[PDB]
C-alpha cells in the first residue's frame, strides 16, 4: 500500500511533518518547512522555505544552540462560486520548527532575510564553538 | 523498506516529481511545484508554489486548455569555507509544469501575480466553456 | 484488514467518494452521489441520488459533454439532550459530481426533475452526436 | 483483491446489506437503507434514507423495542432504445430493516415524516425506559 | 487445504452442525437440519428438513420465543453381504435444533405438518409481539 | 476466507453441487441430492435424499450401469405479508443426478420406494457382473 | 509458536479461564472449573469439577436464569525442605463461574451434591420455561 | 505496523474508545472513561475515571440494568504565546459510557461520589436480582 | 487456526493427554490427570487430580523409580429425557499415568490419601537416593 | 495478534508505561501518567493526569531541566463479599515520571495545582533559556 | 505440520487407506492391504498382505477385469490386567480392496494361496486380452 | 509437497522406517515391522507384523529390557515374461527392530508364536520390575 | 519480534532458566546459575556462578551421578526514598540446579569452595566410572 | 531461527554485550556485567555483578555523570588431563562498562564495596543535581 501512496506523490501534505530528525542536529516542529543548514567556520546559515508566508507573520527567536521558526500562512481564500477541484498545497496554517544547532550562536548579532518565500538566517558562532586548527606533522 | 523512507520524511526531494496525474486534469512536468487549481464559474485560478524563484525567471504561457509554468531557481550558493551539513530543499534548478485545464481559457485576458513565492494565475473561461443552468421542475 | 472493514459495511461514508472513474465517461467529484447514466439514441438520462437535498440547493449546470451537479444537504440537527448513538448516514454537507458525458448535449433544451431525492436530468443529444445507421448487406 | 474492489468504489451495491450489526442495538435486514438513530431522554429518532421510495410504499411498524421499516423502490424504467451504460444505484427493489432499539417505545404515540427521501420517525420512550438522575455528592 | 475439502463437496456430513448462528435469531443444536423461518405479521413458519425421519420420532416443543425440534433417524440398515461403498448421507442418528424466535408465540395454538420429510410448523404470534402501524405524514 | 465461509455453515446451498466425483463410480448432476450406494453380491441399493419432492415429480431411469434421478421440488410459497427472514434450504428447483454404477444392472427388474423423502432404488446386478468365488488353497 | 505451546500440554493452567462462551448460554468467571450442563424437560443439571475444594468453601447461589459458583481451593502446602520440581495443577486459589442458564429455575427447590470433587446441582425449571408439545398432523 | 504504534504508547488517545465490550456486560460509548465494575451480593459499584471533569458536568442516569455516564471536560486552554509541544492527554471533550449492568438496580437509592476525578457510584440491587443460597448436601 | 482453538478454551478435553514429558522425569499415560510432584530430602509427594474417581477405582502401584496411577471414572449418566447441551468435562473413562520418578522409593512404606478428588501419595526415598551434604570451605 | 489486542482496547493497563520517548524531550517512568507539556516564552506548563491520587501523595521535585512526578494511588478496596467482575483501571500503585524539559527552569518560583486529578505545574524559564528576537530585514 | 507427522512414522494406521489410485488400474477399498500386481503374458498375479487374517475370513471374488478382496482380522485381545501401552498395528477390523485389472481374466480358472499372511492370486488372462506380436522389419 | 505425497498413500514403503521413537520405550531398527506392546502386571506381549517372513528366518533375542527382532523376507520372484506393473509392498529384504522395554524380562521363560505373519512374544517380567500395591486410605 | 528482544539484551532475567539441557548430561532447575562442568580422569569439577549468594545460604548435596545446588540470594534492599530506575540483575531469590553428572562420584570425598561468588565443587569419580586404557596396536 | 537459540538458553555468553542502552542513561561497554542503578534523593547506588573478579582487578573511576567499571576475570584453568565438556560461563576475560549517570556525582566522596562478586558503589549527588520540592496548592 505504500507504493500506492508513492504513486499519488502526496508528499507536501502527508509528508514533511518532521516530528524528529537525528543527524547530530535536532529538528522538531509542525507543518511543511524545508530547512537547509549550512555550517561555516564563523557562522551558521539556516534556509527555510516559507512560501506564502508574510514577513510580519514570521517569529524568529534563538538562544544558545536552539532556533525557533514560527510562521502562519493564511489559507487560500475562495469565493462561494469558486471551488478547489485540485490542490497539493498543504492546508495547515500554523507551521513551526525548533532547530537545535550543533554550535552555540551569538543571537544578538544574528540577521535574517525574507525573499521569494526564502528565510535566510545568519547566526554567528560563539567564541566557545569556533574550532582551532591542529597542525599536522 | 517504504516505511524506512517514510521515517526519513524525504518528500520534497524524492517526492513531488509528478510525472502524471489523472483527476479529470492532466498535470505533467519536472521538479517540485505544488499546484492548486480553483475552478469558478467564469475563470480558473492556478496557485503555484515557486519558493526562491525570481519573477524574471518565470515563463508563464497558456493556450486553449493547457498552461505551462517554467521556472529556474538558482541553487544555494556556499562559500568554500561553508558546507551543507543538512538540507531538505530540492537541489533541482529547472522546474516546470504542464497543466491541462478542464476548460478552455482566454489567454489574452489572463493575469498573474507573484507574492511570497506564490504564483496566482487568473484564467478567464472561454464562452464555449461557461456552463448554463438547467432549471429543475 | 480490508475484510474487517467489509464486516463493518461502512460503504456510504468511507465509500462513494469517486475521485475518478473510467468507463468511457469521466466522473469526478466529492461526497456520496450515486449516478446512473442511461444513453438513448436522441438523449441522455442522468439519475442522481440526492437524499435529504432540497430542490433549491441543487445547482445543475451543463455544457458540451460535461454535467456538473452541486448540492448541499443540511446535517442532522440534534437537540442538546439528544445524541447520535448510531449513524451510517454520511456527515459531509457539500457534495458535487462532474460527469463528462460521451456525447455532446443541447443544454438549452435539458430538463430535470427532483422526486423522492432522485434527480432525473434529460439531456438531448446534439445533432453532431446522433449516430446514423450502417445498412448491412 | 480487496484493494481492487476499493478502487471501484462499488459500496452502495455490493455494500450496505447489513446482515447484522452489534453496538448495543441489533440492525438486520436486506438492501440499502442507511440508518441514523438519535437517542434522547424522552424519545428516539430514526433517520432512514429511502431515496426513490414513494410514501405509499413504506410500511412502518413498531412494538416494544423493535422497529421494522419495509419499502419497495420501483426500478429505473428504460425504453427499448435506451440502455444503462453506467449505473451505481442498487437495482434491488424490496429493501427492509429490522432495528432493535435499546429502549421500549410507545408505538401508539410514534410519528413519521418522509421528505426528500428521508424517513424521520419519532418514537417516545416508555416510562419504564426513562432514566432517573443519580445525584452526585 | 480448505479448497481440497471444498473439492470433496463433503458439506452434508462435515457441514451443517450449526453450533451457533446470529442473525437476530439464535439457532443451536446437533446434526443436519436445514431450517427456514418465514416471519409474517400474525405468525411464524418454521420449515425443517427431516429426511428419513418418521413422524413418531419428532418431538416438537415450544414456549415463549424458543422452539425445540428433536428427531432421530434410524441409520441405513445393511445386510452382511451388502457394504456401503459410497455414502454422502450423514450417519448421525439423533439430530436436534433449538431455535430462539424473535417474537413470542402462542404455543397452545401452534400446528405442524410432516410431508416428504418437510416439517412445517405454524406458530401464531402473541399479542405482545404483533406490531402496530406508524402512520406517515 | 474459506474459514469465514466454514463459520457460516452454508453447506446445503453453496455446497452439494457435485459436478464430478471419482471413487470408481461417476456421479454428476445439479442441485442437492445426497446419494448413498450400497453394493451387494446380487444387487445395488441407491439411497437418495429428495426432501420436499413429491413422488410424481421423480423421474427414475436406468440402463446398463447408469442411473439418472431427475426431480423438481416446488419452492417455499410465501404470502405477500410473509417474508423469508432466515433460510438455509436451497432454493434450486430442478435437481438431478447421473450415477454411473460400477456394475451392469437389470433395469427391467429394478424397484424403488419413496418414504420420508428417501428414495431407495433396488437394482439387480446382471449375470455378467455377478462375481464368482476364487477358492483359496 | 502455538504448536510449541500445544507440545507443552499446558492446558489446565494457561487454559480454562473462560472469559466468555456463547452457545445460547453465557458462562463467565475466573479459574479452572469445567462445567457440564444437562438440560431436561423439568430441570437443569450443572456438573462442576471442583477438585481439592472443600464443601464448606463452595458458595452456590442462583436466581432467575443465572447460577454463580464461587470456590476457593487452598494451595499445595510444602515444607521448607520440600520443593515443587514439577506441577501441572493450577495455582490459582479463588475460582468462580457465572452461568446464565437458558431457562428460568426455581432456586428455592434447587439441590446440590459434592462427591469426589464433583458438584452436581439440580435446578428445577420454572413453569414459564417448561415447553409444551406441538402435535404434528 | 502495529508494533510501530505500540512503540509510540499512544493508548489514551487512539485507544479507549470502547465501541463495544462483551463479558456478560455491555459497555458502549465515546471517549476515554476507564470503568471498573465491582459486583456485591446487595449492590454494584461503578468506578469511572473522569480526570479533569467538573462535578457539575457529570450527568449520571440509570434505570433497570443500564447506567449512562455523560461528561464533558473543557480542553486545555493555551495563551497565544503558548504552544502544545507535547501532549498525550486526549483532546476529545464530550465523553460518555452506556453500561448495561448484569443485575437490575434500584436507581432511586443509588448514590455517587466524585473525588480526585474518580466517580464511584453505588447501585443497590433489586430484590428480583438478589441471589439465594443453594444448600449443598 | 491454533488461535481459533485457543478462543474455544477446549483444554481439558483436547488437551492434557501427556503422551510424553521431559523435565528429568518421564510422565506417560492416557487421559486427564494433572500431576504435581514435590520432592523432599527423604520422600516424594505425588498430587494427582482424579475428580469424579471413586477410591475403589484407583489402582496405585509403584516399584523402583516408577509410579503407575490407573483410574476409571464412570461417565455422566443422563436420562432419556435429558440431553447434554453443553459439556467441557472430558468423556474419557479409563485414565492412567506412568510417572518415572528421579529417585528410587521404598514402595513398601508408601501411603496415599484420596480427598476431594485429590490423590496424595507419599513415597519415601531409598537410602541409595538420599543425598549427602558437601561441606563448603 | 496485535489486532486481537487492539480489539480488546486494553490501552490504560498494558499501555502507557512510557519507558522512553524522544521528541526533543526525554520522558521516562513507570505507570499511567499522561503528560501534556505546553511551552511558553517565559514558562513551561506540565499537565499530569493523576486520577485517584491524593494531593498529599504527590512528590513534585524539579531542578535544571528535569521534572520528577512521583505519586501513589491506593488500590480499589473491595469487601470480601464484593468481587471485581470487570476492570479497566490499572492496578499499579506507585506511578512516576521523569520529564527532561528542553529549557532550564527556576524551580524556586515554580507552582503547582491539583484539581479533578489534574496536576498543572508552572515552571518559569531561566534567563539563560529565554529566547531573543532576530529582526528580519 | 506434515513433517511432524512424518517424524511419527504413523504410516500403517493413518496411511494406506487408498481411497483411489490411478496408474492404468483402479484400486479402491478400506483399510491396510498392500497390493502388488505382476502382469504376465498369459496371467496376472495379485500379491496381497493380509497379516493376521485367517484363511477362512478371506472372501476372494473376481469377474471380468475386477478383483474384490474382502477380509476381517480379529483385533488384538487383551486381558483386563493387560493394557496396550504402545501400538502401531492398525485397529481396523474389516479391510477390503476392489482392484480393476487392466486385462480381462478367466475367473473360473483362477487360483489363490495364503502363506505367511501373503495372498497370491493367479488370474489367467482371457483370450481377448492376450496380446499378439507385431513383427518389426 | 507433503500433501502430494499424502495423496499417493505411499506409507508402507517410504514410511515405517522408525529410526527412533520416544514414548517411555525406545524402538529402533530398519524396515517395515509394525509393533504392538501390551504391558501386563506379570509379563509383556510384543506383537510384530512380519508378513511373508518364514518362521526359520526370524531371529528373536532378548536380554534385560531389550528385545531384538531380526527377519529377512525373500523378495517377490518374477519370471522374465512377468513384470511388476504396480506394487505397494516394500522391497526391502532385511528388516529388524530393537525394542527397549520399560521393564526387565526373564528371557529364559519367554515364548513366541508365529501365525498369519504375526509374531506374538510373551516376556515374563522380572521380580524386580513387578509393581506392588499402595493401599489408599 | 525475537530481534526486538535481542536488541534489549534482556538475557540474565528472561534468559538462563534452563528448564532442560541435553548434552549427555541433564541440567534442570530454576533461576540464573551458569554452570561449567570440567571432567577429568579421576574427578569432576563443577563451577557455579552464585553472585551475591552468601556461603551459609548454599545447600550442596550429591549422590551417585546427581548434584543439587540450592541457593537463595537476598534481593537488593532499597530505602523508601530510593527507587530502582534501571536494573538488569534478576530479582528471583531462590535459585537451584539439579545436575545429572555422566559419572558416579564419591560424595563422601567431595569438596567445595566459594570465592568471589564462584562455587567450585570437586567430585572424585567412583572406581566403577574410572576408564581404563585400550592399547592400540 | 531465533527460537532455536532461545531453546539453547545461551544468554550469558552470546547475550549481555550491551553495546548501547537508552533509558535516560547511557550504558556502554564489553562483556557480561549486569548493572542495577538505584537513584536516591542524595546519592546513586550502582550494583555490578562481577562474579569471579578479584577486588584488586577492579578499576573504578568516575567523574561528573560518568562511571567506568573495568575488570578482568582470569579464565577457568584446566589441567591437561581435564577438559571442559560443558560450559555456560562466558570465556571473555576483560569486561568493562561505561555508565553515564543522569545526575552529577561528587566522585571525591564516592565509596564502593565488593562482596560475593557484587560491586556496590555509592555516588553522592552534586548540589547542582539535588532536586527541590515544588509545593502543591
Amino acid at each position: 500500500f505504500e507504493r500506492m501512496f508513492k504513486e499519488f506523490f502526496a508528499t507536501p501534505m502527508t509528508g514533511t511533518t518532521m516530528i524528529q530528525s537525528s543527524t547530530g542536529i535536532q529538528i522538531s516542529g509542525k507543518g511543511f518547512m524545508p530547512i537547509s543548514i549550512i555550517e561555516g567556520d564563523q557562522h551558521i546559515k539556516v534556509i527555510a522555505w516559507l512560501p506564502g508566508v508574510n514577513k510580519e507573520d514570521i517569529i524568529l527567536n534563538a538562544v544558545g544552540d536552539t532556533l525557533e521558526i514560527r510562521a502562519k500562512r493564511s489559507p487560500l481564500m475562495i469565493t462561494e462560486s469558486e471551488r478547489i477541484i485540485y490542490s497539493e498545497i498543504p492546508e495547515e496554517e500554523e507551521i513551526y520548527r525548533t532547530i537545535k544547532l550543533p554550535a552555540t550562536v551569538k543571537e544578538e548579532n544574528a540577521s535574517a532575510k525574507f525573499e521569494n518565500g526564502v528565510l535566510s538566517v545568519i547566526l554567528p558562532k560563539a567564541e566557545s564553538s569556533i574550532k582551532k586548527g591542529i597542525n599536522i606533522e
